[PDB]
């Protein structure tokens, strides 16, 4: 009772100090290659890779390629693209059904920010998606190399 | 009694978090960070002009490196030495020439000026850079220097 | 009692939040320069340095140069070497007694993965160890510059 109470007050002090230390370290971690938005975190590897290799890096790391599902998420991702000045690959593709872009899960897009005229499947072989420094999207060949950005 | 059990369970979970966190703090700081007291300095690894550098730090939830003691200055110096690139500090005398202040407007509580500095060379040096030897020199804000933020 | 009960529930909520937030943060931290194996974490600095310099960097960081003690640890370390496509230095040397490799403490090796014919003290001057992209080890001159990888 009395012992338990003070034991609770003591443990909470420890937990709140931990919350403070963690919050500080989270900010430190995100600088300068990450961006937090909502409960999602985007982080770039700082280099470019073809889609398949980029996808594998994110999955092996316990996440997946950047999948902006709102204007806010797209804006956060855009910050990293602008910072590295390198267009990045998104996770979505229309490899299964041409013209129908989906997330790795197979779910259809719930948000899109296609540049005017896109997606055009240029050359009849653009099944991956890249995001430019202006935040707009363009379908591009999966074999091209683009900035690797994962979401966790 | 049920609460007693819950408390003992929480103690074990907290001990685990503390141990795991302790390890990750060391991992995080390697190789671009420095912890001194309750402050953490971290470099972006590249150079930028003052305004750009300042914005990067502020948007990241911190501010440009602002050593307030010899200890903090020495810690910051370690990053500068490691990257072999002089860095910008947060302080400027842009408001009133000759009076350097922190982004808040507060006057300096510590400084490590090289002899003869600040000298407002060319009548246009309102920013501050820190050398690999830890000394400070006022320099043009337009120059590009290592970006180091504090959190 | 009743109050203590409400506070314990609040504390429980705080700890659960931290467990979830910390787990996410760990994945973010490790991407793309770290590898977790068991209770050990390997992290590369992303650049090369001669042995002495690399060794000092790790020690000052509160850790030490990569010291794989099992096939599992060696495989984890190998992932970073492959990722950076740069051979890395291990912590072990035979500087004290030629022909006898030891950890920084002085203890004899508990595991090794030498390439065929190694260690061979080529030129009578190889007292350090490098790990290749294939995971095998080779003794090499300590003055050479190799990928810096520390363990924490
Ligand atoms: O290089 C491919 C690229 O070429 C142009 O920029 C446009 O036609 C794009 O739609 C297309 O993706
Ligand atoms: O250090 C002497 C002098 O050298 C250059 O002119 C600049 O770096 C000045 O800021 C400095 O004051
Ligand atoms: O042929 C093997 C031999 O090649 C070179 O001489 C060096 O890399 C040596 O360390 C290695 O033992
Ligand atoms: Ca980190
Ligand atoms: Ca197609
Ligand atoms: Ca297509
Ligand atoms: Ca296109
Ligand atoms: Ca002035
Ligand atoms: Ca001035
Ligand atoms: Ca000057
Ligand atoms: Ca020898
Ligand atoms: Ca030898
Ligand atoms: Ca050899």
């Amino acid at each position: 009772v009395a012992s338990l109470r003070q034991q609770v007050e003591a443990l909470q002090g420890q937990v709140q100090h931990l919350q403070a230390a963690f919050s500080q370290y989270k900010k430190v971690e995100l600088f300068p290659n990450g961006q937090s938005v909502g409960e999602k975190i985007f982080k770039t590897a700082g280099f470019v890779k073809p889609f398949t290799e980029a996808q594998l890096l994110c999955t092996q790391a316990g996440g997946q390629l950047a999948s902006p599902r709102s204007a806010a998420e797209n804006a956060a991702l855009q910050q990293l693209v602008v910072a590295k000045n390198e267009a990045a690959f998104l996770s979505m593709t229309d490899s299964k059904t041409e013209g129908k872009f989906t997330y790795p899960t197979g779910e259809s897009l719930v948000y899109s920010n296609w540049a005017p005229g896109e997606p055009n499947d240029d050359g009849g072989s653009e099944d991956c998606v890249e995001i430019f420094t202006n935040g707009k999207w363009n379908d591009r060949a999966c074999g091209e190399k683009r900035l690797v950005v994962c979401e966790f």
